[PDB]
């Protein structure tokens, strides 16, 4: 069965993390394929460590703030967040947390789904900023 | 370290669903809250079918016949095919399957997972109709 | 020649061109190039010796018609987009501007109005907003 | 009247410009305020000489060809081609000529129509960038 489920995640595109919330500052402590495909680096740069070296120059304080409350309050919770590469290209990452219980209710693990929609969003504003540029003009008319 | 894969998959947004390759005609033995939502179906009407319930006559044959020979030769395949919600709602349906092998190397599963890309289909052909209607503003 | 060249400019003008009689009752349409004649499909003989007003319907914003009315007793320019009809009943979006014409005294004596239809540029806006409302949720 | 058509003309924001076909290397006889404005170059700076001052690095020398050719065919064209304004600004220019012939069909004039539409260029430019962009996606 299990193998199964791992498998699973092994196939998926999107980014897989599970951190081990029972131990101090949250460590990854499995990533799938996609993760490394994603951002760029290899599991065993990725192993042990906070998800926030992903992070970088324009990443929103906010929004890191705000997804430390719900990790720290042990709830889940969807951002979109702007993350950067190992090669310092920037890509915006749609995040997704949920957090594992055990049977006795013990928070033991958070599971992540990350996906780009670097293409998505970027296709957005160039679309946004020339429609813009219209309504502008049929406001001076 | 094995429910803990089953939680993140059923996190997972996009349709994930497991087949077993030993039954026959490949029923679907697990899907997630993802497909329930895709498909319209309620987990219960899923489980013991094969997936070809989501397909109706506008489903290219094809693609069909391409995914079913994938299959049959235990390969993986990636195709975008037209499904029906349970509703009959038509949608996109952007499905990567994957073979699942023992140690002994038998083929055991499939793992399946569905992306309903419409909104993406659409939002590209808008997009090419909306460039021609503002180039048409411009001769040349 | 002199004159006869700048009306072979304004014909060039591939947007609509009418001149209006400011003194004549009602302003009058004294001339419209083919451009307009295209635009509206009202062949000149139908336009010549009419109001503008006739291009109107029933979805025509009262609005922008009143501030294009008040710029024209008070002899001013104006800009605007007004939803018009064509001969054929099919609605389009007129980019309209709109200059008095002053002779050597300073008396106005016609207006010049510039018609392009934007409809095109409405609906590629129209199918952008669409591809948006995914996202937008 | 067609002294109407002369005041008319110095109305429109367009660019409207006379050139005499006749004349070596087919001068600026007139131009309207409107031309003025959208050059950004005073009357006395364009009148006698040809519009080509208005070219610059990034114009399309098929587009000039092209509208060298029918303007030597003394036939009328429309192209959208690159300008600059005397500040060195660029602006996509519609521009639509058409020829003056007098009463024997000899072409004594050209009439030039020019129309600043970059703004309608440069939405087309975002489109299809966006358009690259959601491609990638699918
Ligand atoms: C399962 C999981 C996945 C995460 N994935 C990401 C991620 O992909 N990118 C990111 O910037 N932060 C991610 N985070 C959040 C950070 O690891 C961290 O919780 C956040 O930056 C809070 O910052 P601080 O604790 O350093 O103040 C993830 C957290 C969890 C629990
Ligand atoms: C894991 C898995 C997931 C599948 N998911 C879908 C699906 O979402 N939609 C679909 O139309 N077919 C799906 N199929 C394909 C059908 O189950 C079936 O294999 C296909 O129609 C083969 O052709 P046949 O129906 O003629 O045998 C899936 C197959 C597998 C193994
Ligand atoms: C030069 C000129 C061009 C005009 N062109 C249009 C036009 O293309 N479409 C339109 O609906 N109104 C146009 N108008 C406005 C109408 O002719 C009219 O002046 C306006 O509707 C004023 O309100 P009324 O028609 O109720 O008097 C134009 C006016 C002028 C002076
Ligand atoms: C009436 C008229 C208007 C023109 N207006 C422009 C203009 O606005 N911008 C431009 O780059 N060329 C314009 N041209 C083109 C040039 O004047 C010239 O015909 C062309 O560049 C020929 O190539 P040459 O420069 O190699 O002689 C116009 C030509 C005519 C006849």
């Amino acid at each position: 069965r299990d193998e199964i489920f791992r498998i699973a995640v092994e196939t998926i595109l999107a980014g897989v993390v599970i951190t081990d919330a029972q131990l101090p500052d949250y460590p990854i402590v499995y990533c799938n394929p996609g993760f490394v495909q994603l951002t760029g680096y290899p599991s065993e740069e990725v192993l042990g460590r906070n998800c926030r070296f992903l992070q970088g120059p324009a990443t929103n304080p906010e929004t890191v703030a705000r997804l430390r409350r719900a990790i720290h309050e042990g709830r889940p919770a969807h951002v979109l967040l702007l993350n950067y590469r190992k090669d310092g290209q920037p890509f915006w990452n749609d995040l997704r947390i949920a957090p594992v219980r055990d049977v006795e209710g013990r928070l033991t693990h958070f599971v992540g789904i990350q996906s780009d929609v670097s293409a998505k969003v970027e296709g957005v504003r160039l679309l946004e900023q020339a429609l813009e540029e219209w309504r502008s003009t049929v406001d001076t008319l």
